[PDB]
């Protein structure tokens, strides 16, 4: 198998240095898509014709052209309670780009 997809990522926001502003949560899923795009290229990495054909280029000419990526095609938000400019805690509910909601080939 192997192909393209959505797996676990558990991402600590004081490990990437942002618990400086984000007080809550501590830890999110935030997901990640692993995995790479070669054929058969199944019918859920929703591959586009650019990426069928760079990975036809590729194969053709592996040390000159690059592979079609495994990459994230939507995201979804995530609600963080941060401190503002006058450092109150203040809810985010829509705090958008956050979560992998698809992944694909491009
Ligand atoms: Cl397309
Ligand atoms: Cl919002
Ligand atoms: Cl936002
Ligand atoms: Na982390
Ligand atoms: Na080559
Ligand atoms: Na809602």
């Amino acid at each position: 198998g192997s192909h393209c997809q959505k797996t676990s990522l558990r991402v600590n926001f004081e490990d990437i240095g942002w618990d400086s502003w984000i007080i809550a949560p501590k830890e999110y899923e935030a997901y990640e898509c692993k995995g790479g795009c070669f054929f058969p290229l199944a019918d859920d990495v929703t591959p586009t014709k650019h990426a069928i054909v760079q990975t036809l280029v590729h194969l053709k000419f592996p040390t000159k052209v690059g592979k079609a990526c495994c990459v994230p095609t939507k995201l979804s938000p995530i609600s963080v309670l941060y401190k503002d400019d006058m450092g109150v805690p203040t809810l985010k509910y829509h705090y958008e780009g956050m979560s992998v909601a698809e992944c694909g080939c491009r």
